[PDB]
């Protein structure tokens, strides 16, 4: 790959995460480019399955997904990627910055990550694990997909029951998952279906069971979520609509729209 560039060019500067598959770090390339920078730890994961993330960010281009930048493959093992300075929008949602998050926020960082997905819609890939822990959030509110970790070419609180149950992971099972973000971004980032262990929410969708209007949040815009979980995968709404109504919501859907306590 001309993918490939050498350790002299990656200066690792502050620790922001760990894990079973290593850690994450800020840091500098070439001593200019600020850059995200993941590490496998040698010995405890596969070099292949953690270079499969990379393999597909490799194909993959789009202002909405989180851009690789670089990589060392011999081990160790380093990915670099661009730097999301605000962290995952799971944190943003619940820290400091939530507070003052109304609708048009919201509604915007919906449509950014829409986008995002649109785009791996339009290339026949699928994502299977959307949610906010896996949105990035960058300067000026900038939303970005990320973790490819799982996406291939062809959790059970995000996941669409057909394919929680039968395996049937599909760009419509990403659209399920796009309606349960939906509502961590109008409660500000609480857990979706409160008060329910794993074992209750499956037999509950299974059943008809959806989430309820959240406080204060537009009867049309929880009427897009109900849309994403209708029981019928083919039902499911489109990437590409849903980018455009949520591009256009204040003006074609709610062009009455008042602020609110929290949103
Ligand atoms: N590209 C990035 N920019 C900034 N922080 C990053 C990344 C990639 N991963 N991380 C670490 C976050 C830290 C918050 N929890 C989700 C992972």
């Amino acid at each position: 790959d001309a993918w490939e560039i050498p350790r002299e060019s990656l200066r690792l500067e502050v620790k922001l995460g760990q894990g079973c598959f290593g850690e994450v770090w800020m840091g500098t390339w070439n001593g200019t480019t600020r850059v995200a920078i993941k590490t496998l730890k040698p010995g405890t994961m596969s070099p292949e399955a953690f270079l499969q993330e990379a393999q597909v960010m490799k194909k993959l281009r789009h202002e909405k997904l989180v851009q690789l930048y670089a990589v060392v493959s011999e081990e160790p093992i380093y990915i670099v990627t661009e730097y999301m300075s605000k962290g995952s929008l799971l944190d943003f949602l619940k820290g400091e910055m939530g507070k003052y998050l109304r609708l048009p926020q919201l509604v915007d960082m919906a449509a950014q990550i829409a986008s995002g997905m649109a785009y791996v819609e339009r290339m026949n890939y699928v994502h299977r694990d959307l949610r906010a822990a896996n949105i990035l959030v960058g300067e000026n509110l900038v939303c970005k997909v990320a973790d490819f970790g799982l996406a291939r070419l062809i959790p059970i609180k995000w996941t669409a029951p057909e394919a929680a149950l039968y395996g049937r992971f599909t760009i419509k099972s990403d659209v399920w998952s796009f309606g349960i973000l939906l509502t961590e971004l109008t409660t500000k980032g609480r857990v979706p279906y409160p008060g329910m262990v794993n074992r209750e929410v499956l037999d509950q969708v299974e059943r008809g069971y959806r989430m309820p209007c959240p406080p204060e949040c537009p009867e049309s815009l929880h009427d897009l979520m109900c849309q994403c979980w209708r029981k019928d995968p083919e039902e499911r709404p489109t990437f590409e609509y849903l980018q455009a109504f949520l591009e256009d919501y204040f003006t074609s859907t709610e062009p009455q729209y008042q602020p609110g306590e929290n949103l």
